[PDB]
């Protein structure tokens, strides 16, 4: 699923992403947007370390979900990575919640770092109601 903008901001607001660990809605917004491009089914192999991102947060097999076919990799979100292909998202979010609940937090992510951190990204809930 290739989810709207404004869309996406209600979805994620609504299963308690807006401000989670002190992450505004804008920021998962971009996130999402810089990852998958609000697509679901996005996925993206890693020929090095043979691992794989899955969803609309590109979430990687080597420590957050069970694929099979990663090597050592461990399943910290407790999910078949497939369970982060799904046109729902309540998995895929709350599997976001797990991974910042770590040190790091969204810096995790190159991603945001790149085109979020530092930046404005109020323009990403403009007009969604959130």
């Amino acid at each position: 699923k290739v989810f709207e903008r404004c869309e996406l901001a209600r979805t994620l607001k609504r299963l308690g992403m807006d401000g989670y660990r002190g992450i505004s809605l804008a920021n998962w917004m971009c996130l999402a947007k810089w990852e998958s491009g609000y697509n679901t089914r996005a996925t993206n192999y890693n020929a090095g370390d043979r691992s794989t991102d899955y969803g609309i947060f590109q979430i990687n097999s080597r420590y957050w979900c069970n694929d099979g076919k990663t090597p050592g990799a461990v399943n910290a979100c407790h999910l078949s990575c497939s369970a982060l292909l799904q046109d729902n998202i309540a998995d895929a979010v709350a599997c976001m919640k797990r991974v910042v609940r770590d040190p790091q937090g969204i810096r995790a992510w190159v991603a945001w770092r790149n085109r979020c951190q530092n930046r404005d990204v109020r323009q990403y809930v403009q007009g969604c109601g959130v």
